[PDB]
């Protein structure tokens, strides 16, 4: 079955219970730094339900840590491209992660120079949708930048909603070290929250990129054309419609090169 | 045995025929851009040896595809911060078309950003890793707006020391120099035609562990130590379902 197989590759567990997987996903944040002997992590905090949710639990991880003896330190980081509309929503999320340092490091100037360079040397600007995926791997460049200066392991916020999709930039936001929250879905990821106590407002909200000049805060869904309830049913093998099976299997299918090291021609999963 | 371990997993070659070695990839290469429906490949030039043999079975493969009747292009990009060996490349690359673009702007306006929001100067070290992670932007920008996979120069001797930038020089969609030593690249850019200027622990000795070849104990626990060391760049993101980082 291929809903049988999609399941057990993005290890989506039907069924959860809430308080273990935090349980089991701060312990895999304070194995990994232990083996590692990294300092801690840098997260980029957007404001949006994932990184709430990974920024809390990095929060938690590194707390943990010191409560033993150990050393470790989380710096969550606010990547507006300018003024973000929906800053509010950031600043509150950082309320409830309440992680050791919060900093901030706008890219607007670095895309500007990119695109502005880009125009320069091949005459063409570049289209609304491109600047978005310069703006998403300018993000990660500005995480690695402060994870390297610091000694710390970048955090990614993808999850299996976003992994059955391919919905992220190869080499932006899919850049991270580790993925704390692999295998939930969008549904679960906002149980996990509801449990950490996280104002509704962080969860209530519209999934969104927001990558674009034209159309800023443009919903997940809109881009999509599935709901993250139909993504979830299917994630946790419910019986779904035949179009909702067609249409994420199609779009699973295409987006295999983004959940892959680069290929080669000694790999298989392409041919 | 971890060489023959290490050997296995980077799919290296104790021998190699180079003329079948060039048609296997450019074959590969051919093969990938059929599957998919892209319009070719992109590439930062560098004037190294790795890039040069990449930019040429790249240019190869899409003059394959043309002749089969179908359309493709390769774009091969000078990505300085601010050449000769470079300018040699391209005369014997010969690629479709030969872009440029500066890094030096985006990396001054990132550093100068990162020095206002911290109050830190960038090391020399994390600058190198910007370069090469911009260099990695600019090729998907090009990719993006043309419609063209990015080629990543990759192969067995890099591979085992992780030596190259994670979502920089490693960020590529596909690699045609896998599993080859950097002496057996070598040998494949001599049986190219390639210049002399462009193909010329000890790198040899690397080279020597991956063919299987007997190495002291020495370069194998150094190598086998970095190789451990480095096993997250060679994977995706670690997540706690999976088992190599343990
Ligand atoms: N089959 C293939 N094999 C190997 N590589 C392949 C490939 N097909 C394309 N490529 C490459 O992959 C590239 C396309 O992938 P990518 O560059 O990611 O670009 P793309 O998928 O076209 O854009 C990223 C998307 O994910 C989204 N996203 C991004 C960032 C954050 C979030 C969020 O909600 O915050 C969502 C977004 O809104 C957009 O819909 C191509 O230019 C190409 O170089
Ligand atoms: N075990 C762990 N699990 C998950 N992630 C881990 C990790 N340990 C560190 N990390 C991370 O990865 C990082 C370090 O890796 P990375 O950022 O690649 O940085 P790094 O390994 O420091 O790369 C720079 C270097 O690679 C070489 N290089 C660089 C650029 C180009 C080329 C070329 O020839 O063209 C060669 C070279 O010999 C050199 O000094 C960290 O800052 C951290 O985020
Ligand atoms: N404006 C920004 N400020 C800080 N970090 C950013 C910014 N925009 C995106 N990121 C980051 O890159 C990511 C990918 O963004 P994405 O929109 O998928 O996640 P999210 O916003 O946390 O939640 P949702 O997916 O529900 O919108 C992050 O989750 C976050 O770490
Ligand atoms: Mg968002």
């Amino acid at each position: 079955s291929m809903q049988e197989k999609i399941m057990r590759e993005l290890h989506v567990k039907p069924s959860i219970d809430p308080k273990q997987e935090i349980e089991d996903r701060v312990n895999f944040l304070k194995q990994y730094v232990k083996k590692t002997g990294a300092k801690g992590f840098v997260l980029g905090i957007s404001g949006g339900q994932d990184s709430t949710l990974a920024g809390r639990l990095a929060q938690l991880a590194v707390e943990s840590i010191r409560e033993e003896g150990g050393d470790a330190q989380f710096i969550a980081v606010r990547l507006p491209h300018g003024t973000q509309q929906d800053e509010d929503d950031a600043q509150l999320a950082l309320k409830f992660i309440k992680p050791d340092k919060s900093w901030k490091f706008d890219i607007k100037s670095t895309v500007s120079a990119f695109s502005d360079q880009y125009q320069q040397e091949t005459g063409d600007q570049l289209t609304d949708f491109n600047k978005g995926n310069v703006k998403a791997r300018t993000r990660m460049i500005a995480q690695y930048a402060i994870g390297g200066q610091e000694g710390l392991l970048v955090l990614g916020t993808d999850h299996a909603a976003e992994a059955v999709t391919g919905f992220f930039t190869k080499y932006g936001d899919g850049g991270a070290d580790l993925l704390p929250l692999t295998g939930l879905t969008k549904r679960q990821g906002r149980t996990l929250l509801k449990e950490l106590g996280a104002p509704e407002r962080l969860y209530l909200k519209e999934p969104t990129a927001d990558l674009l000049d034209e159309k800023p805060q443009q919903s997940d869904e809109t881009e999509l054309g599935i709901s993250y309830d139909e993504i979830d049913d299917y994630l946790e093998g419910k019986e779904v419609s035949a179009k909702v099976s067609e249409a994420l299997e199609k779009r699973y299918s295409m987006t295999e090169h983004k959940r892959q090291v680069p290929a080669s021609m000694f790999d298989d999963w392409w041919k």
